[PDB]
Parts: structure tokens; C-alpha cells; sequence
């Protein structure tokens, strides 16, 4: 459309395409000295707010904000219910800074209405390793939309971001933005398919009954890799190897730290399921999936959507369509209700086979501060939450 913001900002106009060599900042030689030191002006009752994630009642107030205000689906069915200890895993991985959760609070109820957040990470974007920001959970109350909150959350944790000498970040959206390096769409393997049914998502006709939907969805509750099991802290070395060699093929991906392996697959119920094969002291296959919740709007049976996220999965023991049989089992084993993936990496080769329904759109992959060629989504090998 116009973009009168983001035409401002050191990202491609709409009709930018780079070649394969090109690889660099927009804006390159930025002085940490020249940070505005000064926070971005609210408009009149509204303050900054520096959450501690880690008090469980600032985290609640977050928790709340997103329930109510945050991601829906294009036709209104669906709100993400990150759960208060998913927020409490997202937000605090090794080397977080507390000032990059940033809130706004209108003055007079003291309560929460805004809210953006970012944590550091080194990302290789065509084999160049860049410290960038993770951005993510912007979110504006519904009440305060279109008033053009959002490019000041935007510019606050910018500057407050560049304060520690970091010039690039990474996102995804939903929405088309200039302008995406990649674009996914996702997918979704039905598990629970008479609940998917009733609350209006999946389709039933003369040919597919009832009884003939759960049928064609029914799993054999056996493991095509039978020693898979929960990952422990024994496992974070062989982990790290493992996928460490298998995201260097990728024109996108996180460099992991061995703290970050840690942090960000050492199993937490109800948030990430991570299970390793391990053979000869060595971890040979990994399945992972984080539990992301939608609420159900206005459905009288049921209020929660439980939802598995294919996160990562590396095999070197089995095809990618049995480890993959096995992550859908492992879903099952523990009540979700659906398995939602993208067509990130090897992902797109089976879901055809092993039954999953592609969705109603994508998730679009974005750069700030980075120049250079877009890629087909099998050449992305990061999952942001
Ligand atoms: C070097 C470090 C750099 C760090 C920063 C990196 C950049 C990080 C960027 C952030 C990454 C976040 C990633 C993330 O969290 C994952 S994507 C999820 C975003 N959150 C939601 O969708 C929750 C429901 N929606 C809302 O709360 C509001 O609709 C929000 C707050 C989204 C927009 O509020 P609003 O009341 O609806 O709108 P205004 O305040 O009037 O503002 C309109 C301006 O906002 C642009 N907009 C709309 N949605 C956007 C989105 N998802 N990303 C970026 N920009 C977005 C829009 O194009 C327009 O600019 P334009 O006029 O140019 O078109
Ligand atoms: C529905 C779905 C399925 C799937 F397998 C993978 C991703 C999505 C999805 C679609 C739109 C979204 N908007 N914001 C988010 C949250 N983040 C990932 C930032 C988001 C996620
Ligand atoms: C069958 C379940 O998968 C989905 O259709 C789904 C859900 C449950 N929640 C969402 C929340 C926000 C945006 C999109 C969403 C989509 C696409
Ligand atoms: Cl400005
Ligand atoms: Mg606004």
C-alpha cells in the first residue's frame, strides 16, 4: 500500500530484487555514540514500562495483553494463547537484556497496553554470521489500533536495540511488509479430527463421513524409531552437533551456542517437546515441536485449540517421512490436537504423504538493515515462536 512508515526504514521498496552476490547492510558504519539517548515520545497519558518477565505478575500483565489482543486468523476462529511460562522460555535465552521488553502503560488504569520485545541472537543469513535482535509479540491493544503506536514501539526498541551496537534484526508476520526474504505457507496434519470438525475447521461430505475422516487421520501408536525419547541435559553436546551441521546447508539460520541448545530444546511441559535417538553415546535423530495454543472465539463446546509447532527435526538413522510419522505420534501421545508446520527446510516433501492440509496462507521471513536475495522457503532453516 504506502507504507509511510516503513519507507523510512533501512529495508527493500516493494519493487527491490538483489542478486545472488549482494549480501550487506542497507546502512552500514553506525556509531553507537550517535544513539539517540532520549525514549521515543507517547502520545499524552501513556508511559514506558520495563517489564521483568521474570516476576510473575509483570508477566502475567503480559500474558493477559497478548490473550486478549494478540495474533488472530483471517477469519476471526482463532487467538495464539502463548502460555505465561512459553512468554517466561521465549523471552529470557542466554544473553538477554531486560530493556529489550518493552511496555506501555496508559497512565491513569496503570494497566498494560502495549508491548514489543526483542532478544539477541547470532543469525547466518547467506553465509555471513550477523549479531542480530529477535523481534517479537508487538502487540497493541484493540481498543488503541491505527493511531500509529505500533512505529513508535518500533523505533524505541530500534534505538534501544542500536544501543548495543546490534544494526540488523530478524521477524516474521503474517502480513506482507516490505519485503520479505522468504515466504512459508503453513500447513496443519489433523490429529483430533472430530474436535476439528465440530469447531468449524475441517470439511466432511458424502465421500468423507465422519467416521471416514477419523479413520484417515487414525496413527499406529508405535514409533518408527523406537528408542526416541525426551531429551535431558546429557544430550545438549550431542544436540548441538547435530544440529549445528544439519542448518549449515540453509541460506537462513540461528548459529546456536551450546547455552542456547540448552535453553532452547531441554524439554519444559506444555512448552517445547524435544526427543533424541541416541546411539553409542552419540544423539543420531531429533525430533522437536513447541506447544502454541489458539483460543477458540465464540464456540459453545470447546474454548482452546491445543496446537504442536514442528520446530526442529533432523534424522541421520530413518527417512524425514518417518521421523516426521514419529514427531506427529509424539504430538498425539501428548493430547494436542493438531501438528502445524511450514514449508521451511525438508518440511514441504512430506505433507502430501503423511496427510497434512495446507492452510489458508503464510508466514513472510523479514530482514532490518539487510540487503540481498530473496530465497523459496526450503532454503530457510530458522522457526521463530
Ligand atoms: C536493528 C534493530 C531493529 C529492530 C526493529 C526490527 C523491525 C521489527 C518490526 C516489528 C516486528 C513485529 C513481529 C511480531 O511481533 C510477530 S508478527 C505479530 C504482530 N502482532 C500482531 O499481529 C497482534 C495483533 N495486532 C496488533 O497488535 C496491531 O495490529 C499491531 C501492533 C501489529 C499494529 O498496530 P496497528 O494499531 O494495527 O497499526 P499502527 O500502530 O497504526 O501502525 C501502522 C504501521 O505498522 C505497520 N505494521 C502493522 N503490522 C505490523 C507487523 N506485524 N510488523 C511490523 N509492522 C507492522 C503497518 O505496516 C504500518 O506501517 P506503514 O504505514 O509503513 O504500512
Ligand atoms: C498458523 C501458523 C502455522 C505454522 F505451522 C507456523 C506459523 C503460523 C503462524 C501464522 C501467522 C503468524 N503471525 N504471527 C505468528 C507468530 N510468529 C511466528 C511470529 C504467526 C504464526
Ligand atoms: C487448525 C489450527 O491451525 C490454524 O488454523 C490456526 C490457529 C489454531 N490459530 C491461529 C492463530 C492466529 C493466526 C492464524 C492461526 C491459524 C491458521
Ligand atoms: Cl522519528
Ligand atoms: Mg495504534
Amino acid at each position: 500500500i504506502d507504507y509511510k512508515f516503513w519507507y523510512t526504514q533501512p529495508v527493500p521498496k516493494i519493487n527491490d530484487e538483489f542478486n545472488e552476490s549482494v549480501n550487506e547492510p542497507f546502512i552500514s558504519d553506525n556509531k553507537v555514540e550517535d544513539v539517540r539517548k532520549d525514549e521515543y515520545k507517547l502520545p499524552p497519558g501513556y508511559s514506558w514500562y520495563v517489564c521483568d518477565v521474570k516476576d510473575e505478575k509483570d508477566r502475567s500483565e503480559i500474558y493477559t495483553l497478548l490473550t486478549d489482543n494478540y495474533v488472530e486468523d483471517d477469519d476471526n476462529i482463532f487467538r495464539f494463547n502463548y502460555s505465561a511460562e512459553f512468554l517466561l522460555w521465549a523471552l529470557t535465552s542466554p544473553n538477554y537484556l531486560k530493556t529489550w521488553h518493552i511496555g506501555v502503560k496508559y497512565d491513569a488504569s496503570n494497566k498494560l497496553i502495549g508491548f514489543i520485545s526483542a532478544i539477541p541472537t547470532d543469525i547466518c543469513i547467506h553465509k555471513r554470521t550477523i549479531k542480530m535482535a529477535e523481534v517479537n509479540f508487538l502487540c497493541v491493544h484493540k481498543t488503541l489500533r491505527s493511531k500509529r503506536l505500533a512505529p513508535v514501539l518500533i523505533k524505541e526498541i530500534t534505538r534501544r536495540i542500536n544501543l548495543e551496537n546490534i544494526w540488523q534484526a530478524i521477524y516474521t508476520a503474517g502480513v506482507y511488509l516490505p519485503k520479505p526474504v522468504s515466504d512459508a505457507r503453513y500447513y496443519h496434519r489433523s490429529i483430533n479430527v472430530k474436535k476439528l470438525i465440530e469447531i468449524g475447521f475441517s470439511s466432511l461430505n458424502s465421500r468423507l463421513t465422519m467416521s471416514r475422516a477419523i479413520k484417515l487421520y487414525r496413527v499406529e501408536d508405535t514409533l518408527n524409531i523406537k528408542n526416541m525419547r525426551l531429551m535431558k541435559k546429557k544430550d545438549v553436546e550431542g544436540v548441538h552437533k547435530l544440529l549445528g551441521s544439519y542448518l549449515e546447508q540453509f541460506n537462513l539460520y540461528a548459529v546456536f551456542t551450546k547455552e542456547e541448545i540448552a535453553h532452547w530444546f531441554l524439554p519444559i511441559e506444555n512448552v517445547i517437546y524435544t526427543y533424541v535417538n541416541e546411539e553409542n553415546g552419540k544423539i543420531k535423530d531429533m525430533i522437536s515441536f513447541y506447544s502454541l495454543p489458539s483460543q477458540i472465539l465464540g464456540n459453545d463446546k470447546y474454548s482452546t485449540l491445543n496446537a504442536a509447532y514442528s520446530f526442529y527435526n533432523v534424522t541421520t538413522t530413518a527417512t524425514f517421512k518417518q521421523l516426521m510419522q514419529d514427531a506427529i505420534l509424539l504430538a498425539k501421545r501428548n493430547n494436542f490436537d493438531v501438528f502445524n508446520a511450514l514449508e521451511v527446510m525438508q518440511n514441504k516433501s512430506v505433507f502430501e504423504d503423511l496427510k497434512f492440509g495446507e492452510g489458508d496462507g503464510s508466514l513472510k521471513y523479514y530482514l532490518y538493515n539487510w540487503k540481498c536475495a530473496s530465497f523459496a522457503p526450503a532454503h530457510v532453516g530458522i522457526v521463530l515462536l
